[PDB]
């Protein structure tokens, strides 16, 4: 760098640790995202390879968790794989060691992955349950990580927690279709009152191929933009 203004994307292994070490010492709040849950805590340690955080909550392993560092300079976005966990020697506290991010991204606005765009299109999801039975869902809202499906007559047997919905077809109207695996994250029954009941089904996208992801991100962009031309 030669000017004052900084680049927002950090790929330097040395600046990264430097960034994490400073924020640790400032007790900079770190936000941890997973499913519809978010928790606020602090960095409990930083070595050359991994950063630490402690919490009683149980964070899912085997896939990079979304993070948000609330530093004075702005929100520092990054993903990090869970690389180790065990009791923190503090009552019920779990110790989480995440591999240091290899790319930070400093932004100014809050980007909460838990929130989904509520389109205005008629989107559907069709497919067959493992017992051959057919299912049809309305796609209420959507995001590059998941969606909310809705139906008044669901087959709950195939809709338990972390249940699977493989090769499901995202009927996305004009944008075409997209065959993908969905894993049920949680199910609730909304009741209007006539005592209509709707089963909202929250699903995490499990891609058969990353190409699907690049498309669902563009489609999303065309909607967020479409939400601004209408107003």
């Amino acid at each position: 760098g030669s000017h004052m203004t900084e680049g927002t994307i950090k790929t330097s292994k040395y600046e990264i640790i430097a960034i994490f070490r400073e924020e640790l010492r400032k007790r900079t709040e770190i936000e941890i995202f997973f499913n519809n849950t978010s928790i606020i805590t602090q960095l409990t340690r930083v070595d050359f390879a991994e950063f630490h955080i402690q919490t009683h909550r149980k964070i899912p392993s085997g896939h990079k968790i979304r993070f948000l560092l609330h530093s004075d300079s702005g929100k520092i976005e990054f993903n990090a794989a869970l690389t180790k966990h065990d009791n923190s020697g503090v009552d019920k506290g779990i110790r989480y060691a995440f591999s240091l991010p290899e790319c930070l991204q400093v932004v100014q606005r809050r980007r909460d992955p838990r929130f989904r765009l509520r389109h205005e299109h008629d989107f559907y999801c069709r497919g067959r349950h493992k017992n051959g039975e057919n299912y049809l869902f309305d796609i209420k809202d959507i995001s590059d990580g998941g969606c909310a499906l809705m139906t008044k007559t669901p087959n709950l047997k195939f809709l338990s927690h972390n249940a699977l919905l493989k090769n499901a077809v995202l009927m996305l109207a004009e944008y075409g279709e997209i065959t993908i695996d969905l894993v049920v994250k949680n199910v609730i029954v909304i009741t209007l009152d006539e005592s209509e009941s709707y089963y909202q089904i929250s699903c995490q996208f499990k891609f058969r191929h990353l190409d699907d992801q690049r498309r669902i991100e563009k489609i999303l962009l065309d909607l967020i933009l479409e939400a601004k031309r209408k107003k």
